[PDB]
Parts: C-alpha cells; structure tokens; sequence
C-alpha cells in the first residue's frame, strides 16, 4: 500500500510517499482500492502546511478519491463497484484519497454516476463538484442567460475552469477574471467571452456601476468585495473560496440597496440528495472537451511539486492524480 | 397644503412645517390627498441631514404615504380610491409623503389591499414592508420554525418590532437583540422568547458556535458580522439595515464552510409582483395587537423631534404620522 503521508516537526509539514500496511488505515465499513485522486487548493494547503488545515498527524491528505470497492459492511456498496468520494472531512481529519487504499463510512461515498468513470470523476473532483454547486446556486436565485454577464474569479484554476465551461455550455455569457496574462487563450478556449485583469479588482466603492447578473467567486478578499459592489439589482454571487484571502471587507450597500444574494457554497457536508443531483448535472453539462483541455495527469509522489505550484499561483486547470 | 420642507444652508439641513402652494408640487400623473405617513430610519437620516440621503433641496421628505386619489391622468387610478406608497425614490429625490398632497407616477402606487386601511398601512410603512420581505427571504431559503431559533437585531425598532411579531405569529422561536434594558418587556410582549444585550455582538471569530437557524438584521456593522459567524449550517440572514454602521467587516468562512446565505433586502425598488405579495402577507400574518402595541401617532411639526430620537437610538416601535 503506497500513500502520501504528512508528518509534522518544528511547525513545518513534511510530505513523502511511504509503504504503509492495510493495518494502519482507520476504521470504516467500506474499503476502496483507490485508482485516482486529485489536487484541490485545500489539499495544497494541507501538503505545504499553510493555513492549519490539518491538526492531527500523521495524516494521509486528499479530499478526493475514486476507485473500486474492495469490501463493504454497508449493503449499499459491494466488492467490484466503482465509487467516488469528495469531502466529509476526508483528507482533513480522516485519512484521505492520496493513497492506494482508503477506508471510509458508506455515507461518505457516492455510487459512480452513469456516464462517468473514476478518472473523469477525479478530473472534476471537489473543485468541479463545487463549481456545479455554484452554478446551481445561481439557478436557484433565478439567474438565467438573458439576465446578463456572469463573472468568474480565479478563473484559470480548478473551480474557475469548470465554472466557465459549465456556464458557457448552459448558454451564459461568461467573463473571466485572471491575474495572469498567460491564462487568456486557455480561458477563451473554455468559453470565456473576455478576460479581465485581477488588479482591476483591488479597491471599490460600496456601490460600483451595475454590470453582473451573477458571479462565481473563488478568491474572497478584495476581489469578492468589488464583485459584490458591481452586482445588478437582484443579482447573486456564489462564493466558495479564499484564494486571495479569507477576510471579506465589504458593506451592506449591495445587500440593502440592490437586493443582492451572497450564497455561500460548501462542498464538505453537501447532503446526499443535492450531492447526487450535482454529479448527475456534471455528467450532462460538462462537455467532454473539458477532460482533455483542463486536466494534467501526475503520479502520486509528485503531488507536492504541484501543491507548491497551486499555492504559488503557478497552476492552471485540474491536477489529476494517478494513484497506482 | 401643509408640508415638512427641508432646506440647506452651511451644509446643515433645516426642517420646518411650511404652507406651500399646490403649484410647487412636482409633475405627476396621480395627485394624492395624503392622510397618513410615517418616519423610518431613512427619513430620520434625511430630516437630520445625517448621511447624504438628500442631494437636492428643497425636498419634502417621507418615503411613505397613504391617502385618497384626488386627480389622475393615469387610467388605472380614479378619484376616490384608497392607495399607499413606499419607496421608489419618493422622499429621497422626489417630493415625498410628509405633506398633505403628493404627486407621483402610477407605477409607484399600490392599490389599498383588502383587510387594510390608510392608517394601518402607514403603521406598517417601509419598515414593516421590509420586515415582511425579510421573513419571505428566510422562507425562500427553507428556514422553518422547527429548524431552530431566529435572531432579530435592532429589535426594538420599526423593522425589528414588525419582524418579531411576524415570526412569533408564524410559529418561530424568536430571540431579540437590543442595546437598551428599557425595551425588554416591550420585546417580550411582541413575541420574543428572550432578549440578548447588544454588547455581546461586538467582536467575533470567523466561525463561532452554531446557534441561529435564521436571522433578520437591521444593524449591519459588527453585529451583522457576529450573527454571520453564529449561523447554523445552511442558515440564512436577511440583511436590510445599517443602524450600527454601513461597513461589514466579516469573512468568507460562514459562507464557504457553512453554506450560509446572506440575502440582502431592499424595499425601494421591489418589483410590482413581490411588492403586492408582501402587502397581502402583512394582512394575513401581522396580528391586530401590533397596530396598538407599536404605534405612536405624531403630527407633522413633531417629525424633526422624532427624527432626532431615531438617530440617537431613543425610539421604540413605529412612528405613524397624521398629516392633516
Ligand atoms: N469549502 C469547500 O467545500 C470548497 C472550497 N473550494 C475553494 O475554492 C477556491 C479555489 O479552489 P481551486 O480552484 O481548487 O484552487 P486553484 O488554485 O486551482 O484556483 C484558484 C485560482 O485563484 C487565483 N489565485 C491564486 N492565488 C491568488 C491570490 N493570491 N490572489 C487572488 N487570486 C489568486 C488563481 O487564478 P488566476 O491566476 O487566474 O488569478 C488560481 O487559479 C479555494 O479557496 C478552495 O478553498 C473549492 C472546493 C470546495
Ligand atoms: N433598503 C431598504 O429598502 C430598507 C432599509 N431599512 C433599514 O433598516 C434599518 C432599521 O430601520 P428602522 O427600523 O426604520 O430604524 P429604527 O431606528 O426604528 O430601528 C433601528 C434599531 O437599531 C438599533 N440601533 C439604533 N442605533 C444603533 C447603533 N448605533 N448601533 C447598534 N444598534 C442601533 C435600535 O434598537 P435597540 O435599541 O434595541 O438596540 C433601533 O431601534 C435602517 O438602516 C433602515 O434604513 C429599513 C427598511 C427598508
């Protein structure tokens, strides 16, 4: 059993791949032979030791996995069945998916959606799952294509890439915000009508000119504050991230004078029914071209190279991890 | 034609009751003989000159009125008809309701709902209208009496008083936040289960203990920031005010880790359909005891005094205004 393992000394996190035994895995009524995982921003924070994502060491990181069920004391799952997992504290406070085996509670698993397989499921991963929940939040708020432009921040990343592709597919005019010139052609190829620079979202009045029918935000901080000030009357912002900072120095003005909805989107504890709905929607609404335009396959032990890259804003798209 | 008129010299606002000619009224399709108005927080800002609510003087303030139609060039409205008005820029950049006559666009009016008269309509006013929109926002977010406690800030005020009464009638367990010990009995009599002091809502961590199923906030600033940190997973905050300050020094944490919705509530430009729904619901759900328990009926020339009291956190309930 090969596993990426986090250890802690003198404050710092060390990441290495070690050969563990089956016996070291935590209790959990379903054992899964993991074939694929991925790197999300939260995984990168954990692996580099930034932000105190993980409080208990040693720890196998990886909030995502997909593979084949080895055994099951949960009668909903059987040996041979393709399953996936995102969230539920896995990869944070419970040994995760960046390993050839994981053991988890059956409630945390999702039976493989029809039209999907383990590889494609992990290209999507937590970031794509989260993008879908964000699109669904915009739809719950009555934001339709004809209402105006949708803005996506941190657009070149995982959630952002998925969001641009989903929205373009669903008929929306999408505007991407990126802090790098090198992402422009990639973002246009995903379906973005144009790409605005991040340095134009550094400061804002409480109320800016109305330009967005809706928004999907992955950066928080001053970018989210400006986006809120730019929302159309009745518009909605689906906020899922903190890539630019966890604080939100905003005002009540967009809320109380423009009836703006700021919908928070969490992926960790998404209830079973909405979880299943999001996956079903991804199979239908994410075009097959995405799985080759946005994905980069890496091996397990080179994950820390790419975790550093994520933190350092040197990553584009989705990092798929082949575990075997 | 009696009217509270605001002038401006040396950057200070001067409020007085003057007798004006009919010919000084602005152009409008519908002339209304106003019998009743009210004072909301916004009117108080305008009358005292605090903030920049009013940019063009002279101005008749008053974002609300109710009365009888005098003349009409708009075929939807006839002489003799009972009508009300809240918002639409009236009392801000168009001569308002604290006067014996107003002249307005027919789109801005609401035909008197059945079960309601001009007096009761202004006891409710913008503040009560707003409270109803906030309760409706909580319902849109799936918050039900069984889900847990609803917190109402600035509870002794107009929006707050209406909110507590509406929620108690609808079956919710309500918790009021007030910064004065003198409001406690009043708030209990409206339907509040308990009253927490406002000094316990000053500083907050990004995430506090989950305690609120939903919230209606009239204060903004640091009170709203703490309430956000205290929301249950999937909870909703309807935010409509800035009584404690217009800034919002919060974080993204409640949003991204607890799926919290921050629904902003505006009353100025609420579209016709939603507007009519709120008034219909106010007739259904506001108990008759509210009109006696929260109302204080003043004359036009007492409006500057009551405006000061509002800014200085010295009123309780709703200020109704007998215009004639
Ligand atoms: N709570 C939850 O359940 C979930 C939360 N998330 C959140 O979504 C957010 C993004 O996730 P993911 O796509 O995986 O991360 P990525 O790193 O792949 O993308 C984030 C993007 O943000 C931009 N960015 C990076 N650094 C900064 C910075 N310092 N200031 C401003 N912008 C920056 C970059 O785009 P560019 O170069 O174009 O500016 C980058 O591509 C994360 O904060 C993550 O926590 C995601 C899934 C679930
Ligand atoms: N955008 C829109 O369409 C609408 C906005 N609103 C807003 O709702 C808010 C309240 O309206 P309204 O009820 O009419 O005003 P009120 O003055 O009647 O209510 C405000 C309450 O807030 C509390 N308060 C007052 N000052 C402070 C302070 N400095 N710090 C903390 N709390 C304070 C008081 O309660 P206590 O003493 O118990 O602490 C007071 O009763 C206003 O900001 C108003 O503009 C209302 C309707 C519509």
């Amino acid at each position: 059993l090969q596993a990426l393992l986090l250890e802690q000394q003198d404050g710092k996190t060390l990441a290495s791949v070690q050969t563990l035994d089956e016996s070291r895995l935590p209790e959990g009524d379903v054992t899964v032979d993991v074939h694929w995982s991925s790197l999300n921003y939260k995984d990168a924070l954990a692996i580099t030791g930034k932000g105190k994502i993980i409080r208990n060491f040693p720890m196998i990181p990886g909030i995502d996995f997909a593979g084949t069920v080895r055994t099951s004391e949960d009668p909903r799952f059987h040996a041979g069945q393709e399953v996936l997992l995102t969230g539920w504290g896995v990869g944070e406070n419970h040994w995760g998916g960046l390993a050839e085996q994981a053991r988890v509670k059956g409630d945390w698993l999702v039976a493989m959606p029809q039209g999907l397989d383990a590889r494609k499921a992990m290209i999507i991963g937590t970031a794509g799952f989260t993008a879908m929940l964000c699109v669904m939040a915009l739809e719950d708020a009555g934001v339709r294509p004809q209402d105006g432009e949708i803005v996506v921040t941190g657009a070149s990343g995982g959630v952002g890439s998925t969001a641009v592709a989903l929205l373009h597919k669903l008929g929306y005019q999408v505007v991407a915000v990126s802090g790098r010139e090198s992402t422009h052609e990639y973002l246009k190829s995903l379906g973005a009508s144009r790409v605005l620079p991040r340095d134009e979202f550094a400061e804002s009045r409480p109320l800016e000119k109305q330009v967005w029918a809706g928004a999907i935000d992955t950066v928080g901080d001053k970018v989210l504050a400006k986006v809120l000030a730019q929302m159309n009357y009745g518009g909605c912002v689906a906020a899922c991230g903190l890539a630019g900072g966890f604080t939100l120095p905003t005002t009540v003005m967009p809320f109380i004078l423009r009836n703006v909805r700021l919908q928070g989107v969490d992926s960790v504890m998404t209830p079973p029914e909405r979880r299943a709905q999001a996956w079903q929607r991804l199979v239908a609404d994410l075009p097959e071209s995405f799985y080759t335009q946005a994905a980069k396959e890496i091996s397990l032990s080179e994950a820390p190279n790419f975790a550093e890259a994520i933190i350092n804003n040197q990553i584009q798209g989705r990092t798929l991890v082949k575990v075997n």
